[PDB]
DNA sequence: ACCAGGGCAGGGCG
DNA sequence: GTCGCCCTGCCCTGGT
């Protein structure tokens, strides 16, 4: 529902990056905000659940 | 950002060029030290990273 | 002025150990916080700075 | 009442 | 074992 969030998926996809800080940084967007449409990555299978110490790895194609 | 000439002036000082060190100093976070550190690298102000990791500042103090 | 800094201050005196990471782990804080600690006893002649070589010294008697 | 980003601790690396 | 720095996620200030 965001209207960055075809936008975070692109950067997500291409960059290989799937932290919420990185979004944070592309975007300027706070932390609420980029966590939320990378749950929803996440929820749609674009993004892994994060490991232990919090990375997740991409899982959509560039 | 507005913070960028207080940046240039602390990393050409203390030739520092570290992000930690820049977002300590302004009391900014992590990301918007990253930036700024890249804004100094594409005006000439530092290197771009050498194969271990570090800076050097080329400007003058 | 941190709170912790006195705390910090008499560990870094009594262990001899002008460490950011010792820091840390003693006062269980984070990067930043610990080496902002240090660069304030820097300052205050507690420890010296960073040398060429990477290390620094505590100056000030435990 | 909103919301970017700075407060925090620390894991993963050279 | 040790070190400092990059970059992370999570929590809550700061602000016109």
């Amino acid at each position: 529902d965001d209207p960055l969030y075809d936008e975070a998926v692109r950067f997500v996809t291409e960059s290989r990056r799937a932290s919420i800080s990185a979004v944070q940084r592309k975007l300027k967007i706070g932390y609420n905000r980029a966590a939320r449409m990378i749950e929803a990555m996440e929820m749609a299978g674009v993004v892994t659940p994060m490991n232990t110490n919090g990375s997740r790895e991409v899982i959509a194609p560039a």
